């Protein structure tokens, strides 16, 4: 009974059902069985952890841990692996003994010879497949052990700005995503490094005693096909390693279009700013094709030296020995070849991978080395951000149990620095620290979001209260902004959930901290970009009322010292040392000084498949399938002229068998560049046109759309298509032909075949059928589980400070303990349901053989013929695989062509004008006039116009004000003049012409827009300028000095052509405002759009924006929506739209002086 059991680990029966169950169900986690204990990352890392201690017992050495941990089962593999390679070679013995027991006694029988064949190659593969199937099984629970081991680390890493920094956080992606996996990869190849060259030795010898000194000098030529591929192998990552740093940069050229799109179609160079994209994507294929040609070579070599060993070989044969070349001895020996082929071209990889795995251990050491780490009562504290120097100095701070214990300094004066000092993110020199450790609910000053809904941020891992929801969404004011999102209190929010404003990102946070139960609060400067109501609301109601009924105790660091009454205790601290302790009463008697000084701050106020090949050309697809016909008849013919030359047991047979090989390795040549020169040519078309589209694509369809979603068609299923498509789709041809081929051969050698074709070909459809959409299902659950994975390692890397502060530690490393099993299980099962595909093509492959075999034997055809089907026989077997995998791998990459040919004719805005260009002359909106005829405005198809019966004649150079209620058709109505929102009905005149009657680009063009943010690119101030470059550079510096900013820009190295982040980092947003200014005066537009110019910024900056618009833009109309309704009461022209409705519409002081209206109750 055992047996039973052997056998069906043995053949992977236990996939069986999973694989038949994926036709009937997509198979799932719920689907796919819990992993077992034994292959947990919890007992995994347990392992490796107790081995890496141990050695830190006797630096340690991940290498020697990493053995003592895994050897065992690798040991046991590679015993496999020998096992399988020995047998392996019974496929040319057992052939030289066919052939020579045919064609004129227990062994030499050539029946009982056929059948030992059989069982051999059932045994080899038999083996051979389980021993790939244990490494996995190492392989992963290795990769299972680390991802949780550095996991381990990075909650006990030190977030001292010395220890980590934006390179830190590099590493540690990167760790995650590529140092495992590499080292992983190596752990499955590992057994190839003592077993491959084994099998090279070996097959070497065998060669020798088949022919003779002849086989030396093939054997030569086969031995150096090793390091031709190594050093192919070393170009191609250099090649590589070049293109995606291209495509790395490009991406991030692609995001600054796909965010603030609006952006750039407003100011109408949305086609121009492309093109800066295309100039790198030149650059990317230009490395292309230098990895494309080597890629090329590396199949060239793999086949044109093979092809050159055997005619190095027989020719030799053919002179240095005097006898004749036997049927035995060719097919014997040529066989051996075909053997030794894969070994010597797959070599250069495990001895590759084995310096990569090297670099990523050395890599992966060096990061464990990283440096790691009256309610409170803290007295003579000295604590240090490293550098061995004490950022905190003659500190000694007393925090009254259960009370609110507010904080108080200037700018740096250890604000910060205080409070993670009490949380053990910082040395603390001398000293000590007294929670008088208790969960503490800190608040990050920055705002670090997961990516997640709101309701998960502010339970954090708590049980669900509403009614304690409630009194926390009441007191930081969290309900009216929750009412804005998609999901409500299951919005995801975060890097990957909807981006928010920085006001809304602070409290949400805070809320987490008054909904977690714990005696111990620190809040850091929550309004820290916060309006003073609220904060004054928090005050009252979630500072008092919420915590005090808690009865718990509050250190709050704050900067306006009018909360400090509120206070029950007040620390003063400055220079990194504290001021004096005291509550308002004793620091006021105290400290005189203090109570003036701070009191005087205060006072301070698969049809896409034939779809993808076309895309080249058709003498392109002609030209690749019709040469890899060619290859494969002319070394099928040198195949079949063996037998010829062979049936005779010398010069004209070696002639003839001379110029073949000289075809063959020709043509290998040429089949080796078509199938690439296909890729590069299918890989620029696709990309070319996609990027066309999404820019024309209308804006609407960005707001629909999730950034992360249209992005990934340009980071992951453009590099599908660029790099992975023409490997695969080169070797489904190439398998393909030598299994249509050698099937053929066999039947032609032995027409009786033809009848045993019946079964196994319905053998192999049933398993091409089902293999086919398990493989496909599986391999989306692999992708699918592993990028949370890596999602949550960065969401933990930033931010450790929260975590190591709630306490929240163990419940996190139970979420990636689990996170990682989930992944686990999906990659192991892709490669479980594969290895069922590979036994059970082998156990079809020895059928193949087993016929062939026995039809030979009753066949008396020629005894080279009959030698030269069972060759076939035997390299049936290895490539019968390969056309069912490759072809699984090649429908999952038809997926990416899919989704882009949908983007490629999913939407556009018609940009095309229908009146003719010589309609518009020069300088059409010099006149400045607006005119509105009965507007209707709404961008939805189907939806009221949100600007509704619109009509208010504007005055050429008319300081026009539009305003009304929150939310109530004002910047619509903006958007209305750059027809970015559709004008259903009625129509817009601009200086005598309808505006919806012109070309879209003209219109977006002449005018000038300011958004509530601007936004500044990557690039020159130049090229924030005009990305047109169509403007003289005289003009580029009368803006800045216009907008007041050429003085600033002349301290910034390069003068103009001054480098700028991304995104407008370098400059303040005060001066981000000053940017968009230039770009106002440089397109002379004459009309002017400020809409929410004012808001998100500083008053003294508001100052100058006044300054400028009345002076620099006094000729141009300036249509302004102010954030402060009271700066439109001069106004000479105002509108006031309410319900999509010109409510009021007269002079500001009119408005005041016809009634008490909107405008009047708005202002007052
Ligand atoms: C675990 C993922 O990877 C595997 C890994 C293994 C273990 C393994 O030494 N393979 C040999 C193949 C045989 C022909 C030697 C090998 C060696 C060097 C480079 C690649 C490969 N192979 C692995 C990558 C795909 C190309 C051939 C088995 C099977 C797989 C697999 O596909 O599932
Ligand atoms: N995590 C840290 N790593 C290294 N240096 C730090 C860290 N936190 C603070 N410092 C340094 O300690 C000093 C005082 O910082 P402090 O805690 O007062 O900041 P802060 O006033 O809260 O900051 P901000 O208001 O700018 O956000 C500064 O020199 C600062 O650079
Ligand atoms: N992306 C969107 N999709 C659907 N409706 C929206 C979208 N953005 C805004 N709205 C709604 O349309 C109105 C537009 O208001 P608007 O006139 O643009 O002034 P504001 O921009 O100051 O809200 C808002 O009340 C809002 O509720
Ligand atoms: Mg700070
Ligand atoms: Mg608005």
């Amino acid at each position: 009974q055992p047996f039973v059991n052997l056998l069906s680990k043995a053949t992977y029966w236990w996939m069986n059902t999973l694989i038949i169950s994926a036709h009937r169900k997509p198979i799932d986690l719920k689907a796919i069985g819990k992993l077992p204990i034994a292959m947990r990352a919890v007992t995994n890392y347990v392992c490796l952890k107790e081995a890496y201690e141990e050695q830190k017992k006797k630096t340690p050495s991940i290498w020697l841990a990493m053995y003592r941990a895994f050897g065992r089962p690798i040991l046991l593999s590679s015993t496999f692996r020998y096992l399988a390679d020995l047998l392996g070679f019974a496929g040319p013995l057992c052939i030289s003994g066919i052939v020579q027991r045919v064609n004129e006694e227990f062994l030499e029988n050539a029946h009982v010879l056929a059948v030992l064949l059989f069982l051999a190659l059932i045994l080899q593969r038999t083996f051979l497949q389980a021993s790939y199937y244990v490494t996995i099984e190492t392989g992963i629970n290795l990769r299972g052990a680390l991802l949780a081991m550095i996991y381990n680390k990075i909650l006990r890493l030190s977030t001292s700005n010395l220890s980590m920094g934006e390179m830190t956080l590099g590493q540690i992606n990167n760790l995650v995503a590529i140092e495992t996996n590499q080292l992983m990869w190596f752990l499955f190849l590992c057994p190839n490094l003592w077993a491959m060259p084994v099998q090279i030795i070996m097959g070497v010898i065998l060669l020798y005693n088949l022919l003779g000194s002849s086989a030396l000098v093939g054997a030569a030529v086969i031995v150096l096909l090793a390091p031709i591929q190594y050093f192919i192998a070393t170009k191609l990552a250099e090649a590589q390693k070049s293109t995606l740093d291209y495509s790395t940069e490009r991406l991030k050229k692609t995001n600054e279009i796909l965010k603030g799109i609006k952006l750039l179609k407003l100011y109408a160079w949305e086609h121009i700013f492309c093109k800066s994209v295309e100039e790198t994507r030149m650059k990317e294929l230009s490395s292309l094709k230098t990895f494309a040609l080597y890629t090329s070579l590396s199949i060239f070599m793999n086949a044109a030296i093979p092809i050159a060993a055997v005619l190095a070989t027989f020719v030799t044969h053919a002179y240095a020995s005097g006898n004749n070349l036997k049927p035995a001895e060719a097919f014997a020996s040529l066989s051996l070849f075909h053997i030794l082929v894969t070994p010597l071209f797959l070599l250069s990889t495990v001895v590759r991978f084995a310096v990569k795995a090297i670099i990523s251990v050395q890599k992966l050491n060096e990061f464990l080395l990283s440096d790691e780490i009256v309610a409170i009562k803290v007295t003579n504290g000295y604590f240090s951000w490293g550098s061995g120097l004490a950022t905190l100095s003659n500190i000694d701070i007393r925090i009254p149990t259960g009370q609110l214990t507010m904080i108080v300094g200037q700018v740096g004066c250890g604000k910060s620095s205080l409070l993670l000092a009490i949380l053990g993110e910082m040395q603390t020199l001398e000293g000590k620290v007294y929670w008088n450790r208790y969960s503490v609910a800190y608040a990050a000053q920055k705002p670090w979001l997961l990516n997640a809904t709101v309701e998960e941020n502010i339970t954090f891992g708590s049980s669900f209260n509403r009614q304690r929801y409630k009194a926390v969404t009441d007191a930081c004011s969290l309900q009216p902004d929750i009412d804005l999102l998609p999901f409500g209190d299951q919005t995801e929010i975060g890097e990957r959930g909807i981006n928010l404003s920085g006001g809304q990102r602070q409290r949400i946070c805070v809320a987490r901290a008054l909904y977690q139960n714990t005696n111990i609060v620190f809040l850091d400067d929550p309004f820290s970009a916060l309006d003073i109501h609220l904060s004054d609301h928090l005050m009252q109601e979630g500072i008092l009322k919420f915590l005090q009924d808690d009865k718990r105790t509050v250190v709050l660091v704050t900067h306006k010292l009018q909360y400090l009454t509120h206070a029950d205790w007040i620390i003063a601290m400055k220079d990194g040392s504290v001021l004096r302790e005291g509550t308002l009463k004793d620091i006021q008697t105290k400290d005189v000084e203090l109570y003036e000084h701070w009191k005087t701050l205060m006072n301070r106020q698969w049809k896409t498949c034939w779809w993808y090949l076309t895309s080249g050309g058709f003498f392109l697809l002609f030209l690749m399938i019709f040469s890899k016909l060619l290859k494969h008849s002319v070394i099928v013919a040198i195949d079949y002229w063996l037998a010829t030359w062979t049936s005779e047991y010398q010069t004209f047979y070696v002639a003839g068998f001379s110029i073949l090989c000289g075809a063959g390795i020709f043509l290998c040549l040429v089949t080796s560049l078509t199938v690439e020169w296909m890729g590069l040519t299918a890989a620029k078309n696709l990309h070319h046109n996609l990027l066309n589209k999404i820019i024309l694509g209308p804006i609407r369809f960005f707001d629909t759309t999730p950034l992360g979603l249209i992005l990934n068609r340009f980071s992951a299923d453009t590099n599908i298509i660029d790099q992975h498509i023409p490997p695969t789709l080169e070797s489904l041809t190439r398998s393909t032909l030598l299994c249509l081929s050698a099937i053929g051969m066999i039947s032609y050698a032995t027409p009786v075949f033809l009848i045993a074709l019946a079964p196994l070909g319905v053998a192999f459809y049933f398993i091409q059928k089902y293999f086919r959409v398990a493989s496909k299902d599986l391999q989306e659950l692999d992708d699918s589980t592993q990028l949370p994975l890596l999602c949550h390692f960065s969401e933990t890397a930033e931010g450790l400070t929260t975590i190591r502060a709630f306490r929240h530690e163990t419940r996190f490393k139970q979420r990636m303990l689990e996170l990682t099993d989930t992944n686990n299980i999906a990659y192991l099962f892709l490669s479980a349901a594969n290895r069922w595909l590979e036994v059970r093509t082998d156990y079809l492959g020895a059928c193949i053989v087993l016929t062939a075999s026995i039809a030979s034997i009753s066949g008396s055809s020629n005894s080279g013929l009959v030698g030269l089907g069972l060759l076939y026989a035997l390299t049936i077997t290895n490539y019968l695989n390969w056309v069912v995998r490759n072809l699984a791998d090649l429908e999952v990459q038809m997926g990416a062509v899919k989704k882009v040919n949908s983007f490629l004719t999913m939407e556009s805005e018609n940009y095309e004008g229908t009146m003719d260009p010589s309609q518009v002359p020069e300088h059409w909106p010099q006149e400045g006039e607006i005119k509105i005829h009965d507007l209707c405005v709404r961008y939805e198809n189907n939806l009221k116009p949100v600007l509704k019966h619109v009509k208010a004649y504007i005055k050429p150079g008319q300081k026009v004000g539009i305003c009304g209620r929150t939310g109530s058709g004002k910047s619509s109505l903006s958007l209305a003049f750059f027809r970015m929102v559709d004008i259903f009905d009625g129509k817009i005149v601009i200086d005598g012409i309808d505006i919806s009657k012109l070309p879209l680009h003209t219109l977006r063009s002449r005018l000038s827009i300011i958004l509530q943010d601007p936004i500044l690119f990557s690039g020159s101030i130049r090229f924030n300028l005009d990305p047109e470059c169509k403007c003289t550079d005289d003009r580029l510096w009368e803006a800045l000095e216009i907008a007041q900013l050429k003085n600033m820009v002349k301290s910034l190295p390069g003068g103009l052509d001054a480098t700028v982040t991304e995104g407008g980092e370098n400059f303040s947003v005060g001066q981000r405002q000053l940017f968009c200014l230039a770009r106002a005066f440089v397109r002379k537009s004459s009309i002017l759009i400020m809409d929410e110019a004012t808001a998100s910024i500083d008053m003294a900056t508001e100052n100058i924006l006044q300054k400028v618009v009345m002076t620099a833009f006094a000729d141009r109309t300036v249509v302004t929506i102010a954030h402060r309704v009271s700066s439109i009461m001069d106004a000479g022209l105002v509108l006031v739209f309410s319900e999509g409705i010109l409510v009021e519409c007269d002079t500001g002081p009119n408005l005041l002086q016809h009634k008490n209206g909107l405008f009047s109750t708005l202002v007052m």
